[PDB]
């Protein structure tokens, strides 16, 4: 019974095969068939390529030995290599051309999701080329999805030597009959087969995947579109910055490139961005996913005034000062979306670009009290219920698991009416004791919010709603300004409080505003529609946030 | 009696003054004298510039109002503005041309070092230009050195209005006679003077500094060269990555740009790089200053084998994997210098560039046991003393303050002979109970090492020396390789163990090696000669590490 799947890198998890380029090159240059492929394997186990693959020498040391071999092979063939013929250039192009074979990776992900131990076993080299980073990036992205990465040049062994297969089985802690081994090289398949492992000769991915599906009994082809990569909290880099004596901010950090600061809503976490963090880092950005003040590992002081927009924004500026960042792109959702508009209005020099999910930008009405303004819209009754200190804390903290299960639902699953909350006497008065689990979340993900909320509770988070007059007076100072830095407004069709039509006048104060729109999407935008949020953010970041 | 110094930004802490550009422009374009300067101040307190300075409008909103004003001023003058005349371009160039007035900053640093409360009071704007980052960077660098930054556009008040001076005095919690106020605008000096504050009209810096020196009684001119900026541990961003179940790595993080991973020696800390961290971040790099395994906030497992080079290097690769970094430049000192050469030899694809302070690269001798090799050099006797588990721990842990005070000394201060340590029976047998404090360190800095070493002690750190045979067998696998990635070897003239001549054969295995050499420098390179280390590293990073 199968419990492990092993994949070759070249010609299997990555395409086009770097090997096929020696053939592609012979044809393009009208050189004798197999000439370059023969100089590549010259001397077999004693040869230059085997020393390279075993890690005896680096790729840069190997280049002149391959050129030497290419000339000896051409001499014997009674042919000539052209003037400008470069092995370096041939391999630079080949490696740079090789991309992840997405459906093969998807199959490995599915097998691992179904309990399989997965591994990459590859004959590879120690890359010291000036352009080594592209391959390093590829290996980084690929390896995260597997339990093991076994590279020939690191283990000093090579396929097809039988020791590498015995090394593979020992790392897997599995007997050969429990293992599927996928390879594009028949000679490299034989020792695994000779040992009793299930082997797959990979020519085209589809047939290989049909064979893999047949042998595992797991559907891998014609599968529904998968969710983006998520985050395992214990596998992240956790950051901590003291912004003032009693206040520290926590964040999760992934990737390199322009700083992208993710600002969650109520009652959330850095973990609300779980589906965006790996995708944005993969797109070339340094992601800083915050635990906003009052949440998770960030400080939660009790005072209401510690949560007014002026203070929260000043502290976010200090956060950047302490990390030595002159700028960051600011992406917010719900309450974080509102903070992000105020960061753009008050600190445009610190904001590279600004994006909001659901939260529109609406200027303060100087001729109406913010309390009057909230009362005018029936769907904002929940914010009036949030005013009195202790009332919403008591209900929200009564049963954490019920709180998160009732809140975090897709638009078609909603257990809560946002209408007449005060009159009802609470958010959950017409809600079950044991809500069913939404299709958006697992039990484990609910328990992460439950565990995070056990530290400080709902007081600090609820305090974000308790500064309406303070925020209105501050916001009124910005009434003559416009947002002229790059900006994105993303609307959610089925957010019945932050309705798409609420954002309709935004180009009056943000003329160059860019937009995104998500169909059949509720309030919990990031987990409701992760694939579309990722597509909208990556597209905007690459075009407008450099 | 003076206790506060206040500085204007334009024409005082930053030069050339952005104001002077309107004059420079009139002359270059042969326009009527004071024409542009007049359109700049048009309408006075009611005018466009005052609204800009109070934060009513942004810089981008102000540009067309200034152009409108420039045309009204030119009309009245019976002159014409040329075809291609752009206010945007004039201010883009001016702001971009304005740099920190280094000796004025040096004086403020000196006054603050002498107990003064320092502040920047400036009439500034909300910058939303596409090129706003340059000014954001300038403000970031400048503000860190002061207790307060008061910006007109943030406080809604402007100089010379008297409310801004009353606001300044309230933030300072000081009466006017206790305050020096430096400004280049006489009209802006008057209200501070009228209040009883000591005022300095700043034309040329030297005279202003002579006046400041006269009035404070503190030497600010002709001062000895200052040390680079240091780090305050509680003001840094602290990072934590779990590399395996029982092992977590701690780091300090500052700046943006290519990742630069700093690897300390024995018995050190991330804090050994205190003088390099602000300088390298300021030069355009993202600095990751490690607490190496066994130190500070990083895990310190007891097992000797947890500290062999193969394991330490694998964990540093995992560290990069978890932070989502495909590469980092690796800079090491002492034991960290040795790790950094092995990172280049075993993982060149993960190493952007490699630099070592003091530690040379010497290949393993396959025909001699590493123990025999250590015995061959008299100055390496301390490593033999470090072999037996518990002996060096007991001595090193007996009195922490004495340990760090005895170790951390300049070449001319040394209390320890590195000769016949085993025979003597310890490192400190001929050392005082209460060593004097070295000129390289303060009491406070010694106490930081003392506090860090109280957690795990010396076992994990000493274990780095306890894998000589394991490291030799691993290193022997790399005997056919060369280091062909960018590399820097920095030697310290007076390191009497890691002597400069020990690095003499390095170009045999690193042909493109670049070098640095520090005169009159002991073992503790980073704190012994911080200014020169910074100059050598920044120069090499900008030329070779992109
Ligand atoms: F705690 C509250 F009040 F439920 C809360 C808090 C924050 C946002 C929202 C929200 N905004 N838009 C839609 C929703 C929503 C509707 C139905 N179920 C859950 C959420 C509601
Ligand atoms: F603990 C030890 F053994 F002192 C130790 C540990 C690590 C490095 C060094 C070292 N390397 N080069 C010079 C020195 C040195 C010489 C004189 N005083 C202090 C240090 C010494």
């Amino acid at each position: 019974t199968l419990r492990a799947a092993v994949f070759d890198l070249d010609g299997v998890l990555a395409l086009p095969a770097v090997f096929g380029v020696l053939g592609r090159t012979e044809e393009a240059l009208a050189l004798p068939r197999g000439l370059l492929n023969d100089a590549f394997q010259k001397g077999g186990p004693e040869g230059a390529t085997t020393r390279l693959m075993k890690g005896e020498i680096t790729l840069s040391q190997w280049i002149p030995l391959m050129e030497e071999n290419c000339r000896k092979c051409s001499e014997t063939a009674k042919v000539c290599l052209p003037k400008n013929f470069s092995i370096k250039e041939i391999f630079d192009k080949a490696i740079s051309a090789r991309k992840i074979n997405r459906p093969m990776l998807q199959a490995a992900l599915m097998l691992r999701k179904k309990g399989f131990t997965t591994a990459i076993l590859t004959n590879t080299w120690l890359d010291d080329r000036a352009e080594r980073d592209g391959l390093a990036q590829l290996m980084c992205e690929l390896k995260m999805h597997f339990d093991f990465l076994i590279e020939s040049c690191q283990v000093g062994m090579v396929k097809p030597e039988p020791q590498i297969y015995k090394f593979l089985l020992d790392t897997l802690k599995a007997s050969p009959s429990e293992v599927v081994f996928l390879d594009d090289i028949g000679a490299n398949l034989k020792p695994a087969r000779d040992l009793g492992m299930v082997t797959i000769l990979v020519q085209d991915t589809d047939t290989a995947l049909k064979e893999l599906e047949k042998v595992t009994g797991i559907q891998l082809l014609n599968t529904p579109a998968p969710l983006p990569t998520s985050c395992n909290p214990s596998d992240m880099s956790h950051g901590y910055v003291t912004v003032k004596p009693r206040v520290r901010l926590h964040f999760v950090e992934l990737g390199s490139g322009p700083a992208v600061c993710l600002c969650h809503g109520f009652p959330e976490s850095w973990y609300s961005w779980r589906y965006q963090i790996p995708a944005l880092a993969q797109a070339g950005y340094r992601v800083l996913a915050m635990d906003m003040k009052g949440y998770g590992e960030s400080s939660a002081p009790p005072e209401i005034e510690e949560y007014c927009m002026e203070v929260l924004c000043k502290e976010m500026v200090t956060f950047l000062d302490k990390l030595g960042l002159s700028q960051a792109v600011f992406i917010g959702h719900d309450w974080g979306g509102m903070l992000v508009w105020y960061m753009a209005l008050f600190y445009p020099e610190r904001v590279r670009a600004v994006a909001s999910l659901n939260t529109p930008f609406i200027p303060a009405n100087p001729n109406m009290s913010p309390l009057e303004s909230i009362k005018a819209n029936p769907v904002f009754d929940y914010q009036l219920y949030f005013q009195e200190p202790g009332v919403a804390e008591a209900e929200l903290e009564q049963n954490l698991s019920r709180t998160f299960k009732s809140l975090f639902r897709a638009s078609d699953e909603s257990v809560l009416s946002m209408h007449k909350v005060c009159e009802a006497g609470g958010l959950f008065v017409n809600s079950p004791e044991e809500p069913s689990l939404s299709r958006m979340v697992t039990e484990e993900e609910i328990q992460f919010y439950v565990q995070q909320f056990k530290k400080s509770g709902f007081r600090g988070p609820l305090n974000w709603y308790r500064n309406m007059e303070r925020n209105w007076k501050w916001a009124c100072k910005s009434l003559g300004r416009k947002i002229l830095i790059p900006a994105l407004m993303v609307t959610a069709e089925k957010d019945f409080v932050l309705v798409p039509q609420m954002s309709q006048h935004m180009e009056d104060w943000i003329p160059h505003l860019k937009r995104g729109h998500i169909e059949d999407c509720g309030h919990w935008t990031q987990m409701d529609k992760p694939t579309e949020v990722n597509q909208i953010l990556i597209k905007w970041l690459d075009s407008d946030a450099r």
